[PDB]
């Protein structure tokens, strides 16, 4: 009583019980094996000549014996491009979008207990979060020197798609509750394992439970070249010890937030030394300035002290 589905690259087969998980009222396990099997179909165009035209439309989810054929089909279509073949890419946008999805409904299994009603919840990544996430990647262009953490990681969706994206050195992710945060372990081991099914190149990662507050999170912060921070729910005391954090930051850092940690307009004068805006540039962005979706903003903070070095020279030399 099981699903079947090889791996184009060899690895090992995915394996689904019958009858099929449900995910949620509209998106079920099913539609994820015809998904999948399309994008694999994509991404291999002998795979397309290979398989009958009619399979991939002619099926019904609801029939064990349709849902075994559809499979045999895709998995003999695979053997024979693998007796071809005998005679780690980044994955492509679409197909990490799928991905991501695929890991979530695969790791959280009860949404009642994540307890999220909040916009950019984990429950709606692929809807709101995904297409954001990429338009950010692209306007901060990360290199192999770059760290980047992503500060109330939640189940890790952020870390995931800059992982599979980008070539940082390293990308954390840290959560400080405990639902979250297990669900993670999961993520994390499903993302390896499904990367690794389709035979694509992620950068490294680590998910961890912790408080970005804490002690150890202090150097931490300061040695991060790269802060994403959904700071839009965060209340003036750990907006303010953020700000503290983000002050010891090596020059150049930079942290993406939804809402601003300094006026976009900060003019240094006598009476303001004390704010964070001596010492970060703040610059509002949107994929609205081909974008269709939300007219959202973020905001991106780069650490830059001859802001607070020009003014000190101004009064020295007037
Ligand atoms: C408006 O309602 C709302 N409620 C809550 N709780 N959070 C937010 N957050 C929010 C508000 C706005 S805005 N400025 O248009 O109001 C815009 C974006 C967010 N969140 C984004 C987000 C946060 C930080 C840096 C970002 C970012 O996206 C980015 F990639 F561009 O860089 C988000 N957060 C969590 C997971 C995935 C994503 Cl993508 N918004």
């Amino acid at each position: 009583l099981e699903l079947r589905l090889k791996s184009p690259v060899g690895a090992e087969p995915a394996v689904y019980p019958w009858p099929l998980p449900v995910y949620d009222k509209h998106h079920d396990a099913a539609h994820e094996i015809i998904e999948t099997i399309r994008w694999v179909c994509e991404e291999i165009p002998d795979l397309k000549l290979a398989m009958e035209n009619y399979v991939l439309i002619d099926y019904d989810t609801k029939s064990f014996e349709s849902m075994q054929r559809l499979c045999d089909k895709y998995n003999r279509a695979i053997d024979s491009i693998h007796q071809l073949w005998k005679g780690n890419t980044r994955p492509s946008t679409g197909l990490l979008r799928h991905i991501l999805q695929q890991v979530y409904n695969h790791s959280v299994t009860d949404p009642e207990k994540l307890n999220n009603y909040e916009p950019f919840s984990p429950e709606v990544y692929g809807e709101t979060s995904f297409d954001l996430v990429a338009q950010m990647i692209d306007e901060i262009k990360m290199t192999d020197d770059d760290l980047f953490v992503d500060l109330g990681s939640g189940v890790g969706q952020v870390v995931l798609q800059v992982a599979a994206a980008t070539n940082c050195k390293h990308h954390y992710g840290v959560e400080k509750a405990d639902i979250p945060a297990k669900y993670a372990e999961t993520m994390d081991r499903e993302f390896r394992k499904w990367m690794k099914w389709y035979g694509k190149k992620h950068a490294e990662y680590t998910l961890e439970r912790g408080d970005f507050l804490s002690e150890e999170w202090r150097e931490r912060i300061a040695n991060t070249s790269v802060i994403f921070v959904n700071n839009f729910a965060f209340g003036p005391e750990v907006d303010h010890q953020l700000k503290e954090r983000f002050a010891n930051m090596k020059e150049g850092g930079r942290i993406v937030s939804s809402k601003p940690f300094a006026p976009l307009n900060f003019r240094i004068n006598s009476r303001n030394l004390s704010d964070i805006g001596t010492i970060m540039r703040v610059v509002e962005l949107s994929p609205l300035k081909s974008w269709t979706g939300k007219p959202v903003s973020y905001y991106l903070h780069t650490i830059d002290r001859t802001i607070l070095e020009n003014y000190f020279s101004s009064l020295k030399n007037p």
